[PDB]
């Protein structure tokens, strides 16, 4: 699709959406990943000991933002310019995945819980055209992480 001065305003658009209701959307998130892949709660501090997913704690939710923001930029950074740029926090992104025992084949499971997650933040503007930007968007961003904790393991 490429990202065309059209579809970029569709993500941009898209994430002003979800950027309005961060802690509804944040344990939305979490609980989709739980969802896709129940055992993947041991892995996070402050879910672990815990039986349900917290829904107050500023631990969960500034963690589950600075994700999204992420997603975003990488979409405009792809419609201006071409691509998505690896700087010194992508980096340090990947070590302390590793640290903390996560995996590639642990990706298609926060991708599918962000698509799903964007489906439900945008509703009925929902097109083809919008589907197909956070698609290319999450996935020229993944490239990049997944490069980077490839090398901090
Ligand atoms: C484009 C996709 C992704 C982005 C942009 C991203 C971003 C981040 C960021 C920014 C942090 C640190 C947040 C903090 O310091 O407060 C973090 C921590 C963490 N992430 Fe990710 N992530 C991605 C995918 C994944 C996947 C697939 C998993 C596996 C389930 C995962 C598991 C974790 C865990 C366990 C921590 C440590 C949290 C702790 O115990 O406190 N992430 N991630
Ligand atoms: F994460």
């Amino acid at each position: 699709g490429a990202l065309t001065e059209s579809q970029a305003a569709l993500v941009k658009s898209s994430w002003e959406e979800f950027n309005a209701n961060i802690p509804k959307h944040t344990h939305r998130f979490f609980i989709l990943v739980l969802e896709i892949a129940p055992a993947a709660k041991d892995l996070f501090s402050f879910l672990k000991g815990t039986s349900e997913v917290p829904q107050n704690n500023p631990e969960l939710q500034a963690h589950a933002g600075k994700v999204f923001k992420l997603v975003y930029e990488a979409a405009i950074q792809l419609e201006v310019t071409g691509v998505v740029v690896t700087d010194a926090t992508l980096k340090n992104l990947g070590s302390v995945h590793v640290s903390k025992g996560v995996a590639d084949a642990h990706f298609p499971v926060v991708k599918e819980a962000i698509l799903k997650t964007i489906k439900e933040v945008v509703g009925a503007k929902w097109s083809e055209e919008l589907n197909s930007a956070w698609t290319i968007a999450y996935d020229e961003l993944a490239i990049v992480i997944k490069k980077e904790m490839d090398d901090a393991a």
